[PDB]
């Protein structure tokens, strides 16, 4: 029954070529109208699915379950392996909606945990779901809280995360110009790495 259940996830999902929001509804629907310990069961079916949508249902499910110390272990370390993107992008929405639902500032030690991880994935989650970090409780007030955090990944050695940083402080720059100055004045432009997030970053800023 639950096997019948992913296998209609995935004649309904696997022909979507673009867009979430319809895995990330029934995902919803079904975490609200169901016990989670059913859900929690079910998700981890869904994500051994071969058709990435299933697992992007899965994984919004995940978010949804995520008070759960085990489920949110699992996003971090082993959701942070798939080899689809578009999976990576739902994984960084889902570590979004565990920092809203227990609150911003009381998710400040995995926030710290999940950029310091050793997997690029994980890192990029953080980084990417938060944007933009100074619309979410707690960083709106402080936000070089958020400057800080994300600047810290200024010298990441993977592409992909520069990005999510140098972008994500380019959004902050448009509302809080002056407190982006401030950081990016101190930066010495060395590396190879922090001129390419130092680029992104300071497109808005008048130096
Ligand atoms: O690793 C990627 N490969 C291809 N497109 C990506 C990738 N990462 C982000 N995107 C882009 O993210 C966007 C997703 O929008 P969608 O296709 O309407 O769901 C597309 O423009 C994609 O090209
Ligand atoms: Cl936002």
């Amino acid at each position: 029954s639950m096997k019948q259940y992913v296998a209609r996830l995935e004649k309904d999902f696997s022909l979507i070529e673009h867009g979430f929001k319809e895995e990330e509804q029934r995902a919803l629907t079904d975490y609200k109208s169901n016990d989670g310990e059913y859900i929690k069961k079910l998700a981890f079916l869904a994500y051994q699915s071969d058709v990435y949508q299933v697992r992007m249902y899965a994984v919004f499910l995940f978010g949804y379950l995520s008070k759960d110390k085990e489920i949110l272990i699992f996003m971090r370390d082993e959701v942070s392996k798939d080899n689809n993107w578009r999976v990576q992008e739902v994984l960084a929405k889902a570590f979004d909606e565990f920092c809203k639902k227990i609150g911003y500032k009381k998710a400040l030690p995995i926030i710290d945990e999940w950029l310091k991880s050793s997997n690029l994935h994980t890192r990029r989650a953080a980084t990417e779901g938060l944007r933009i970090w100074t619309n979410r409780p707690y960083f709106k007030e402080n936000p070089n809280e958020a400057i800080r955090r994300i600047a810290d990944l200024k010298e990441d050695v993977s592409e992909y995360v520069r990005k999510s940083v140098g972008n994500a402080l380019r959004d902050i720059s448009k509302k809080f110009p002056d407190l982006v100055k401030i950081e990016l004045k101190n930066w010495k432009l060395e590396s190879k790495e922090i001129n390419q997030v130092y680029k992104l970053a300071s497109k808005f800023i008048d130096a």
